[PDB]
């Protein structure tokens, strides 16, 4: 995939350098995959300054390479990507440190720009001149902070395309490893997101904003609270024992911790009971869709590329082609196909 820096240079990474996207076109295809990278976030001046010292590619385009290799769902090889190998592929780097929510420029009062929500909008607008105008399906995908970003942005992309005069493009979401619980820690998270939203001028989807109201928009960063408010179809991929969830919960085995871990898996499974398109294996891991070996994991005998194909068919239950796949066994690696 080849790098393109945004033509509108007022849409910027944290340090004011232009944001951008990596593209590989497939001219025999009307499917478009736009993938949002992850990588945590920063929520005040001092924490963002630290990230600028040792995580600068997540804050700036000045050092980005001219190309990236497409892997997993972004691969063009059928053996690596049984699902969408012939699609047009787009990788959008995460350089806004705001869970893709921000709408604030650098200024005499702001050391950093937080423009994640505007970066997505501007990528979409510039791609319409490069072939996206002819699309039949636009899949907005993402991992980790990018998976939460899908939940925060998929309906805004759908509204953008309607208002621009493209009502026939079907917008859908794929959220990988971005479905978190605001639960009690094992030893003594929502404070940082509440502060972050104020620091970023962060924006959340309109229906969810109207439910929770002023001061409470942080709620919309949690999948089980924002998902019911969304109109676009969204497929949710989430490990039952996500490593980022456990890190924030201060988990690094006696009875108290055994019960804590079993209760976490049960709660996650409960939040997915009424999510009809979902894939949730009983593994300790983090991210999957752009890993080269994403084809290996299975739930109830069905792989993730197969489940996504069954989802495509359902949007035209299906015999032998399931779309809701959630493990019921209660401990990490009770599924034999978990990543080693
Ligand atoms: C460039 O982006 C900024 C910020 O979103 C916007 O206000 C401005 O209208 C854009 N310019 C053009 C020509 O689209
Ligand atoms: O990036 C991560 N972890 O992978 O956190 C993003 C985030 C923070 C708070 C609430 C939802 C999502
Ligand atoms: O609120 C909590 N639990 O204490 O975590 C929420 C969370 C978990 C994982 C990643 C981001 C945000």
């Amino acid at each position: 995939l080849r790098l393109h820096l945004l033509l509108n240079t007022s849409v910027t990474c944290n340090d004011g350098s232009p944001a951008g996207y990596y593209l590989k076109e497939s001219r025999g295809s009307r499917r478009w995959l736009l993938f949002l990278e992850g990588g945590w976030y920063c929520f005040n001046r001092e924490n963002c300054d630290s990230r600028y010292d040792t995580m600068r590619r997540l804050m700036s385009s000045r050092d980005w390479p001219r190309t990236r290799t497409g892997t997993g769902i972004l691969s063009s090889q059928p053996e690596e990507n049984p699902y969408w190998w012939n699609a047009n592929m787009v990788f959008i780097p995460y350089c806004s440190s705001d869970v893709w929510s921000g709408a604030s420029s650098k200024s005499e009062k702001n050391e950093y720009a937080f423009m994640g929500a505007l970066i997505i909008q501007e990528v979409v607008r510039e791609l319409l001149g490069r072939g996206l105008s002819g699309a039949k399906v636009l899949l907005l995908a993402g991992s980790s902070a990018g998976g939460t970003g899908v939940l925060l942005n998929v309906d805004r992309v759908a509204e953008q395309l309607e208002k621009l005069g493209y009502p026939a493009i079907q917008v859908r979401g794929l959220a990988d490893s971005g479905w978190f619980l605001d639960n009690k820690q094992y030893r003594h998270p929502t404070e940082a997101i509440r502060r972050g939203i104020r620091y970023w001028n962060g924006v959340v989807p309109e229906r969810c904003r109207r439910q929770f109201q002023e001061g409470e928009e942080w709620n919309c960063f949690f999948g089980y609270k924002v998902y019911p408010t969304l109109r676009s179809p969204v497929f949710v991929v989430q490990w039952l024992f996500d490593e980022a969830q456990l890190t924030v919960d201060n988990v690094h085995v006696q009875e108290g911790l055994r019960l804590y871990i079993q209760n976490l898996g049960r709660e996650l499974r409960h939040t997915l009971k009424d999510v009809p398109a979902s894939f949730a294996p009983a593994c300790l891991s983090h991210e999957i869709i752009i890993r080269s070996h994403w084809t290996d994991v299975q739930v109830k005998g069905t792989s993730l590329p197969r489940a996504l194909h069954c989802w495509d068919r359902s949007l035209h239950p299906l015999k032998g082609c399931p779309v809701h796949l959630v493990d019921s066994c209660p401990w990490p690696h009770c599924n034999p196909s978990c990543p080693t």
